[PDB]
This record gives C-alpha cells, structure tokens and sequence, in this order.
C-alpha cells in the first residue's frame, strides 16, 4: 500500500539540489517508505504538520534524529527539551519560554539593531563582501554569545560544535561519522561554558540558572538548558540570515519592494525561513499503531518530516517556489509547530528582522560576483560562501 522509494534524503547530491527529489516524495503519497534507512516519510504540510501536533503519538523522547534511543545509546545526554515528551518536557519548556520572552526581547533589541546597523556599515566600506562569513555568520557571532554571557575565550567552538549537533540527527554516514570523530574539544567547551559561575550576569545562561529556584527546573537542570541554547540558537539563525541575504539577492524585485517599505523586514525574514527551510528535517517515533493518511505505522516505527518540503506544498502554498515578502506565512513549519514550536524563535525574528532593517535602509542592490558554495549538513540548508557586492542606497 505505502510506496517504497529509494531516495536518500541525506546525500549530497539530495543536499545539493532536493527539490526535484522533494516533488517525487510528496507525489508518490501522504506516506512513503524510505528503503534507504527504512523508516517512513512524510512531505506534504498536511501530515508533517498532523505528525507535528500529536506528540502522544508521535514522540520525542526515543530521538528526533534516525537513532532510537530504545535501541542505541544517544551520542550526548539527551536534551531536556528537544529530547523530551510531555509531561517531562513541559516545565524547562515554560523556564526557556520565559528566558526568552517577549518581555525579554525588549532588553535585546537596541544592542542587536546596532549592530546589525553597524556591521552593514562596515560592509558597505568594503562592498564586495562574503555574505555568509562576513555577514550571515559575523552578525550573529557579534551579538548572541554575548547575550548568552559568554566568556570571549573559546568562542570560535561554537559553530563547528552547533554543526556537529546538527549532523548527528541524521543517520550514521560519513557527515555524521566525521563531526562525532572530531566532537571531543567542542564538547568540552561547550559543557563548561554551561556551568553558573561561566555565565555572565543578565545573560541568557545566568537566567536560567535564576530559575532554578521557582521549582520549574532543579540546578542540576540549568546547565543542559544552557546547552539547548548554545546548540540550537547560533547556527540556525546563521543559516536563516544567510537564506534571507540569499533570497534578495536572487529575487532584486523583492529587494527594491523591502527598501520601499522596511517593515516589511520581519515578514521578509519569515518568508525566508519557509522559502529555504533552514532546519530541512526531523524524525519522530511512534508510541503505538497508527492510521497517517491511510497507512497503518506499527510502533517503534521513526518517521521523518521533511519541513521544508512541507514549505513548498502546492497543496498548502499558492507559487510555493516564489519568494514573495507580503506573502501570509502563518502555518508554515520552519520553526516546527506545536508543543516543541521553536523555542527561540522571537531571537530569530528579532536578528533576521534588524538585519533585513539595516539592509533595507542602507543597500541598493545585492548583486552575486562570485561562485556560490553550498554547505552540507544532515539537518541544516545553508550556502557555504555567498560572495556578493554590495551598492550604497
Ligand atoms: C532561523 C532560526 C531557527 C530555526 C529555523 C529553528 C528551527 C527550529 C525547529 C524546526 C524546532 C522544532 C524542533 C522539533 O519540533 O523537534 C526548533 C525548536 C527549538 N529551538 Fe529553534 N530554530 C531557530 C532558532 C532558534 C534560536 C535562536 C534558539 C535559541 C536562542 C532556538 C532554540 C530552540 C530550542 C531550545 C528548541 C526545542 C524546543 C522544544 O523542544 O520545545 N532556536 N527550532
Ligand atoms: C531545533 N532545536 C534544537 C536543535 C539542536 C539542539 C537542541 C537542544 O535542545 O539541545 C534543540
Ligand atoms: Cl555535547
């Protein structure tokens, strides 16, 4: 009943172009089966989004990358949020909500738009710049360690750590077998980084430690949510810069729209986190047999969501390919959907929208001069090097 394919989601000739391959398995049916890795998949909005909202069913807990932690050990201790089902995962979800609340944005958001001013300033000094070392990477490395209440010493762990993290949702090929191989330096740091006395105050780390004593979380608790944050907040608003630099400089129609009228940047930002998808992919496990769009999953079974794929639905998405900054993008899953629904995500909107903002002010075009590189990573999307040229507004 449920189609048999053959494509691998996680090879880099998918990584270097997977929107063909994203097509086949969302027309192939609701519910495929990947022979590949044999675990089931699903690509079309409705059953990632129906995956998304039954947490019961569809857990957590057992790993959301293809490893099942019933029957493997995981590679680090397990995250108290990301890896946790209800009701385990509801209090250190309420303690990161409120770390990162909307009231705490408002601490934020001065410090981060003058540096998103300032450093598209200095690029505009030099006009031909990478977009990805020098902007989609700089920018965040200058404002969330710092807003972590991190030490400067060492910070050069924190992508290749955050990568790392990303590759080892996915199965054992060579990218996950080499990041695991190299992971002993960046795991060190980033586990020290975790502890109280490490955190600078204000910061997001010692804000978590601060709640250790309302008892939503115990002490012991706090340093893997510093983990969470160290893991899961730097790269993954690296590559949706990097996505929304990307899109205006491909669409210029959409970049002349954005100078025209700059609050349009958070909607910009968000149409670029659907658009490429930053966070292509998560698993979950079923707890029990289930009917998902007319197949019958056994228990025990993992099933992959291709969010990105979700993304680009014709069935959910007039001109899904197009990149379109008034587009309603309510409902799209690039930050998930549900009890595990990013976290972080007004940290995200906030860096992409003071970005785009300062973009938006300053620059008159974004013109690629150079070759684009393609990064590669198990669960991320992103481009490698991006070398554009800036003109001044
Ligand atoms: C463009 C940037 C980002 C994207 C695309 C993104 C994507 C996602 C997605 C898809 C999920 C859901 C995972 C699942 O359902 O299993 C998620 C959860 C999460 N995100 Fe983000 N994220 C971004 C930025 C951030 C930032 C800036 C932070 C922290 C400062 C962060 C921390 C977290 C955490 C801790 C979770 C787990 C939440 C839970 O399990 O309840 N993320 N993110
Ligand atoms: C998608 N969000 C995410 C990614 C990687 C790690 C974690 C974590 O909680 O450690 C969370
Ligand atoms: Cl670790």
């Amino acid at each position: 009943t449920i189609p048999h394919l053959a494509i691998d989601p996680f090879s880099l000739d998918f990584f270097d172009d997977p929107y063909p391959d994203q097509q086949t398995l969302r027309d192939a049916g609701p519910v495929v089966y990947l022979d590949k890795w044999n675990v089931y998949g699903v690509a079309r909005y409705a059953e990632v989004h129906a995956v998304l909202n039954d947490p019961t069913t569809f857990c957590s807990s057992r790993g959301v990358g293809l490893s099942d932690f019933k029957k493997e050990k995981p590679w680090r201790p397990p995250s108290l949020i990301l890896e946790a089902d209800p009701p385990a995962h509801t209090r250190p979800r309420a303690v990161l909500s409120k770390v990162l609340s909307p009231a705490t944005m408002k601490t934020i958001r001065d410090g981060f738009a003058a540096a998103a001013d300032a450093k598209v300033d200095e690029l505009l000094q030099r006009g031909c710049i990478d977009a990805i070392a020098d902007l989609a990477e700089a920018y965040p490395l200058s404002v969330f360690p710092d807003a972590m209440g991190l030490k400067q010493e060492g910070r050069e762990h924190l992508l290749p750590y955050a990568g790392l993290v990303f590759n080892a949702f996915g199965p054992p090929n060579e990218l996950r077998q080499t990041a695991i191989e190299r992971s002993a330096p960046h795991q060190a740091y980033v586990n020290e980084q975790c502890q109280r006395p490490n955190l600078a105050p204000g910061g997001f780390g010692a804000c978590i430690h601060a709640f250790t004593d309302t008892g939503e979380i115990t002490p012991d608790e706090a340093p893997l949510l510093v983990r969470s944050l160290l893991s899961a907040g730097l790269d993954t608003t690296v590559n949706g810069i990097g996505a929304a630099v990307y899109c205006l400089a491909r669409f210029p129609g959409e970049l002349q729209r954005l100078r025209s009228d700059p609050t349009l940047a958070r909607n910009a930002f968000e149409e670029a986190v659907r658009f490429e998808s930053p966070v292509q992919t998560f698993f979950r496990t079923t707890t029990r047999e289930v009917e998902l769009g007319g197949a019958v999953i056994g228990e025990g079974e993992k099933v992959l969501m291709f969010l990105g794929s979700a993304n680009r639905d014709p069935r959910r998405w007039s001109d899904p390919d197009l990149y379109d900054i008034t587009r309603k993008t309510s409902g799209h899953v690039g930050f998930g959907s549900g009890v595990h629904m990013c976290v972080g995500q007004l940290v995200a909107r906030l860096e992409g929208e003071v970005m785009l903002s300062a973009l938006a002010r300053k620059v008159a075009a974004i013109d690629i001069d150079g070759p684009v590189k393609r990064r590669f990573n198990n669960t991320l999307r992103g481009l490698e090097s991006l070398p554009v040229k800036l003109t001044p507004a």
